[PDB]
């Protein structure tokens, strides 16, 4: 007999855990545990802070949530209307010295005339192919260039996926887009571009919440408080070692044993797969491909430049900078770095140079959020990529040579990205049936390796329905249909639903 | 105070109040109650016997599911492997003298050769024009020529649908047959009829199962056995008069009145709200479109004749009978219609004349049912609709002149088939809604009228996921989402689920 | 016996008459005369003068060859290089306050940027649809769109056509346009919009030669100068009253009789199926359609605007005036207006009024040529179409109010442009087929009714073409196919033949 | 000075150049000669004879006349009706047994039906991308499989085509086939296969006719009779040996000397250049691609076999035989071969053994005339190739094993086939144009080099209107637009023009 027995047990308490958790305690039926190896809740959706108080998440966390089970456990866990700040969507490509306004095609009013004309031939190319087209596009490439014709593909998309997913386009599949055609919109395109004109697409109604303090790990602390403390164990003595599936037993580093009937695990499969000491997964799951995040935080002196302004995030296709994205992350809130009168010395001047004085000096202060990716096929010189971050920064023209850097942070987190490469699907359905016959829920970013639904909504969610699932015979709709939940507002399931209204009397 | 008070109070024992019955009863939390006017539970799934002893289901019932929920309840109810027979699913096409096996285009081969080449040449328009097609179809006649070409269509999809929804083809929507794309299987139907090959969409994979006894009805009587009987309350007494959604109250005709804090109602909708006296909602309901079912079953002297054999299901696109289906019913289960030695006096033959003799004789018998639709738009001489699909029957060769005809059967059901209209949509976006936010789940086949999820496993379900909304916050996938549950395997759901089973 | 017998016989000495007459004269083997009922030749082609000495073509002329045959007859007519002059084909639609060069589609990013969006979406629909179009258009109108897309086919080419043919596009057939295919090039017209790009169609290359003196008239009558005298009769002499096919005989004005072997016919068809007395005929040729051209000419006082500058010919689609054409006709030669030191007084300001000094002052002088079509679908109030042409010319900013008119013109030509409507060919086809038999070439702008080949070049080589047919059994491509002889350069049959080079 | 002057020198007296001999003395105006190096003229359109007497044309040669013209010389050379023979245009192709009427693609229910549904599925695949298709074929294998799908193109037109031009399909151009949309009548197709139809594209209708005497030989040697015999000079008298161009001067074998001041050569166009001695151009020549034609003929005795019975020409697209087209060339004439009574010993059996007998029998006699092509691609053994033929129609059922082979006729002529090649124009549009720039008009099969304008109406045109264009200025439409000539009837031109009318 184990050390401990529940009815369902949840590994891991990022977001896609404490969904598991979060649903679990309002069903309050079948008895359950969560266990982290991390004494802080959160996951990858988890803030740090540099010594000098300047707060990351791990790279830009924006939510957009599709779910209102998801707004409903948000709203408990910060529920006074100042634990938020409200910003508009406002993203910008970098490309050829321009910010240009996503998304990108509408734009292309801002680059030289002569490559307008190529961008515009090519997207009626596509668009007279896209009038007779009979096939669906079979890799992101054909996806993209379908979409956006070879000149616009070259500038951005191109360019730019193969920085972020450290793969070519080529290799990877598109169904995770989703069921839209792959078609330009060619009079919206040459509209703009007649018109001279420049349109975001963000407003007054395309906004986003984000967490007053704490950044966006906060969200996750303060759900996790909501649970009943003596259900959870989070630090090393939370920390699985080794998963019997056939005994339906985990074992903690500790040497705590657990006994479960139900087993939802939230922690990347490749890892699960050596946990449970099975060479068939252990093989197969090896063979799915991801990449590792670089994030790097540059704190700056001084009040947020004109040319920074209400940016939100920022991509970069070009070559002059080793990231893919920034996040003015100062503009997410106030808290995320040290008040105005906090004192500071200036570490370096973005050029690389030493200060002209060593002294402390007070702000304010803004931050500047970096990601860079590393594959097998795309290798990151640790030792360098700061500097280079940093140097890339004054390339792309978000920091002039003289700017006072007060503070840095560079963090490497290896399961970053799950790919949509072509075999993903192939390899995918042959591990999770296998955990499925043995009672194992795998779920989450990595959990189920899906980045279509893997956001901190979607994995929320996967947890969620891993437990209704389980308990209530629910479709796992997240987790099978990304298109269904995705083009949809998913309104059924509440906090409160008509169960615990009926039981309450 | 009410006389009674639950949490859920569902209105109907078809097929769809019984799912809502059986999710309540399986989750066992809020307290519920089940009302219908009839005492025996089925609604439109239940079967009538004539004095002479022959069964006919509500027209042809055959179950395909979409869901293990409902295998397990009908496991339930009828748990024995004799509790059943398992039959293919063969169907044909009456054409021009002949039985033409379903799919239709697949076996145009059988067709006089020039005939062929009309239908082929209209299909080859079809593939053209679909090759450079960017727009969906509009309605059911757009969808069906685009899909078969204009010959084709005209033999059998379009006069054939004519006669079951009794409204022209032009005036029905499309989306209801689903999301694939409105285009021939040119070569498919070529090569068939280059190869001179018909072939059906049957076989040892493609099968249904029919109760042994007591037809299609047998299953719902048997499943609301499983449920607890004072929690059902089915008869006179169950009848509901009226509704005040505003007090949340509903009144049975012996005046008794139920109080509830949620409604699930089954009843046809265009019957609720008058039941509500809401009149915004009645001007709605009568917004919408149904066609009357005129159920005929003829039962008849005699082996079973070799022109009949294993058929199940015939269809008739043609004018020279009134009826749009026709089922073998006797092929259906043994018990169906009378034993053998049962004893019964010819009534008449089906030329229509006397029997010579008016004597009790043996059989064996075999056993006919038929469906005529009605609407505003295609009325029927109720007085001679026997006699017509008789005649038919005769016409299509289905009986010989001389056939012995030993019972009839004739039944009119008003609300037959919720109609594809191109109006439907826009008129129950606003229905069901103003419903819901009175807490009423309004649901099934005439409950939220909705044909493509119009089954007994859809309306099951139906029942079953509006409990499942009401208590768990379930998606109603079914009800708003047919391509969905009709495009896979629904597996999730069961009759016990891991709350019932950590419970002990 | 008639008083005259010939082998051919020609009528009409315009074009096309000439161009017969020249290719008997340059064989020289059957006899030959050619009667015209005027004195001076040219037909169409001919040149007015105003008593001020402003001269004015039958409107816009500009010659385009695509013959060596005529290049080698006007040569001869007009050798010395003074004899011409040269300028670049400069043309420019009027829209929209702007001079909008021609073509009109690669010039849009002239108009606001709002009519430039229009414009474009409009050929992108055009774009998309000709990518799956599998028929030819059938109207002009069909044409215009499917080259255009709708927006630019509004701003310029429905309007303009309509105020030219005095029909509507969606009654004129379209093959007359050529062979290529009605689909629009968006890249070329999108990458002038992008660049904010103007292009007009002319160059160093793209030049015509304008006659030094006596206008287009002056070479028709130096052509038929080189023609034997005793071979023509032109004049009242000449006019043709009454022809005879059955007799091969034709009657002149004077009472003068001329047999005929083969007979080449230039005058209107119409005009010679009445000559004919043939009742079949005159109904057929009366199904014919044309529109008369109204020649307005305007004398101004000044040296030429730098508004005006360089250009040649201007179209005018916008309903601000009523001319659809407007030629800057001093610029063609210095000679088609008094020189300078001419005193003329002002006849009238542009705005209308007339000044009370008859003071006669020098010049130099312009001048604008008019062009105004009436047909039965769209009536001209000659009384005031001088005054409203005036008018017009300050609308459109060609004449300032206070510009000064030293000299106007006026003239209405009845056959003016033979109409392509959508029953040319089906009427034509059985009219020439019957003159055809009976010996009778009727060829012409008006003698075979075709206005794609209806130009200079064109005329003239359908009489030198029907003279080949008749003598040296040639193929009638001019007749027959303008497509074919409009698409490449005719190089092979010339002043001088091989035949003449033997002979000598 | 040279020992003869001629305006007009023509080279060769094939059909070509007497085509240009009829024209200049029909013209009768520059003075002019016509040499060939054989004293019998015809070229590739003469006719040989076998010891045993049987007639062999240079292949199979079938009339269809495109133009007036050419009817008048044939009628006027052969003005019997006693001259001739009528014949329906009677062909099959050779397929698995069968023989299929041509053409194939409407007789494809003669093959199995498995093979039926490849073909009409390539087809089908055919005719949804025609749909969409927005480019031109760019070689002859793209044309086939556009125009008749994969497997219909690799049964017939793909492996047929390359036994003819000995040269690969995708190595070809495909403009030679005319300005036809490349896309197959899918429905004509599907039509025949549904209906089990057969049907060939002849009739009373679709007929050729063919002389009485003499073979085809017979026309070009009685056609070359109506010329003046003093303007001729036929034989090793006439064979050109050199030809200077720069001075005008051709000398002949026996050492005589001819100026012209006009060239029509007919000879094959690299032979020219070597006989110019023309560096630049010997190298162009020799860019050009050429096949060599064997004809095998072979006499039988018999009456005429029912299984090949009414049947003309017959394509070989498979590989049991060498040949690409066989002629049944008894059928075209009685006088083709011997008489019944004729008395002739059997050579050999068709199966290669001696005959029982080898005295002397009588006929009846039949006669097949074989073609099989030879080029660097494509080798041809001349030693055993007669036997491989024979070997051929055995193996085809053309003749059983026990046929008696009464005569043997094998002759390889060199330049058989000019090939449109993928290069052929590139090469042509340089050495044509210098060729004309010295007054040169090389023109015909070789002369010209166009396979599209190469048969015996086209090449007698050639030189026709290479002389009319040289006299009389006329454009030279067969050479330059094969397409506008083969799509009309060419009724202008005539052996007696008004020219010769009006001079009597």
């Amino acid at each position: 007999h184990p050390d401990i027995s529940v009815d369902v047990l949840v590994i891991g308490a990022g977001p896609t855990g404490l969904g598991a958790a979060k649903r679990l305690n309002q069903i309050d039926g079948p008895s359950w545990m969560i266990v982290d190896s991390n004494e802080t809740p959160g996951g990858l959706a988890s803030t740090d802070v540099t010594p000098e108080g300047f707060l990351y998440d791990v790279g830009g966390h924006v939510i957009f949530s599709h779910y209102k089970y998801f707004d409903d456990c948000l709203d408990e866990a910060l529920p006074k209307e100042d634990d938020w700040y409200t910003h508009q969507r406002i993203s910008y490509v970098r490309c050829q010295g321009q910010w240009v306004p996503y998304p990108f095609q509408n734009n292309i009013s801002m680059l030289p005339k002569e490559e307008q004309v190529k961008c515009i031939d090519g997207m009626i190319d596509a668009a007279l192919e896209a009038r007779v087209a009979n096939t669906k596009p079979k890799t992101f490439d054909e996806w993209i260039v379908r979409m956006m014709g070879t000149g616009i593909a070259d500038l951005f998309m191109r360019p730019y996926n193969f920085k972020v997913w450290a793969v070519p386009t080529t290799k990877m599949q598109c169904a995770w887009l989703g069921e839209r055609v792959a078609a330009p919109n060619l009079k919206a395109v040459t509209t703009n571009v007649i018109l001279g004109k420049t349109a975001g697409n963000w407003g007054p109604n395309a906004t986003f919440r984000f967490p007053a303090r704490g950044g966006t790990g906060g969200i996750w602390i303060a759900v996790a408080n909501t649970l009943p403390k003596e259900k959870t164990r989070f630090g090393e003595k939370g920390k699985v070692t080794k998963v019997n599936a056939n005994n339906k037993t985990v074992t903690l580093q500790d040497g705590t044993t657990i006994g479960y009937k139900k087993l939802v695990s939230t922690m990347a499969v490749d890892f699960l797969a050596e946990a449970m000491n099975d060479q068939e997964l252990v093989g197969l799951t090896k063979q799915l491909f991801y990449s590792s995040t670089h994030v790097i935080g540059v704190g700056v002196r001084g009040s947020r430049p004109e040319r920074i302004g209400d940016k939100c995030w920022l991509y970069f296709p070009e070559d002059n900078c080793p990231f893919y994205r920034a996040t003015i992350f100062s503009n997410y809130s106030p808290y995320n770095q040290p008040e105005a009168s906090a004192a500071l010395p200036t570490m370096q001047l973005a050029d690389g140079s030493r200060p002209q004085s060593t002294e402390a000096k007070e702000g304010p202060y803004w931050s500047i959020m970096l990601e860079v990716s590393e594959s097998s096929m795309k290798p990151v010189n640790q030792e360098t990529i700061l500097a280079d971050c940093i140097q890339g920064l004054v390339n792309t023209e978000m920091l002039k040579p003289t700017d006072e850097i007060v503070s840095t942070y560079h963090r490497r987190f290896d399961h970053g990205y799950p790919t949509p490469t072509l075999e993903r699907e192939g390899t995918l359905t042959q591990i999770l049936p296998k955990l499925q016959d043995k009672d194992i829920w795998s779920r989450g970013r990595f959990g189920s390796w899906r980045y279509e639904v893997g956001n901190q909504d979607h994995s929320f969610m996967l947890g969620v329905e891993a437990v209704d699932n389980i308990v209530n015979g629910a479709v796992e709709l997240t987790l099978n249909y990304p298109d269904f939940v995705n083009g949809r507002q998913n309104t059924e399931r509440r906090l409160v639903d008509g169960a615990q209204v009926f039981a309450k009397s």
